[PDB]
DNA sequence: TTCAACTGCTTTCGCATCCCAACTACTTTTCCTCACACTTGTACTCCA
């Protein structure tokens, strides 16, 4: 919080969470037998079947940071690369990155054969990443309320 | 008097199970720093 809420010559905290998720990337299994001294899982380590909290804070705070910069392609290219096949929160973020492109591009700037179908691609990415998010374990989304927003992107498109 | 397998031959130079390692633990190597129980007088009166 100190780098982001300093704002003077700041890295805004996002290059430091990038530092955390580079050198503490460890897909190793949690051996669950040794007594643990000076480490604890739920806030500072990142084993297999547990995404690290600095990893998902790097995903939330770079989606929100990219929204406020209006580069979403570059986060959507990164989230593509790690298919965390053990959790639903990364897939909700990956579904929500495409919802933001499907939100931004659904203004149409007229009152176009390529402007149409690209939004349909992002709408179909949301409906298929939210489905695989909901098939996983516990991450309860307002899955009705998001469908009201995807249809609203298409009614503006028609 | 014939059928059917065993048969060597196509060119001409030069190209072309055992080991290791990871990280985190627990442990040993010792050396340094003090206390805890014991005891005789002395002190303050004790009873003669």
């Amino acid at each position: 919080v100190e780098i982001l809420d300093n704002l003077s010559n700041s890295s805004s905290g996002l290059d430091f969470l990038q530092w955390m998720c580079q050198i503490y990337s460890s897909k190793s299994r949690f051996v669950q037998n040794i007594n643990y001294r000076s480490i604890v899982p739920p806030f500072q380590t990142g084993s297999r079947t547990h995404t690290a909290k600095f990893a998902i804070t790097y995903l939330w705070s770079s989606l929100i940071n990219c929204q406020k910069s209006m580069l979403i392609d570059k986060i959507s290219e990164w989230v593509l690369t790690p298919p965390f096949m053990e959790d639903a929160e990364v897939w909700f973020i990956y579904a929500s990155c495409h919802l933001l492109k499907a939100d931004t591009l659904s203004r149409q700037f007229v009152n176009r054969d390529i402007k149409i179908n690209q939004v349909i691609k992002h709408i179909h990415y949301v409906r298929t990443f939210l489905k695989i998010c909901l098939d996983k374990g516990g991450f309860a989304v307002p899955s009705r309320l998001i469908e009201n927003q995807l249809k609203s992107f298409e009614s503006r498109l028609y």
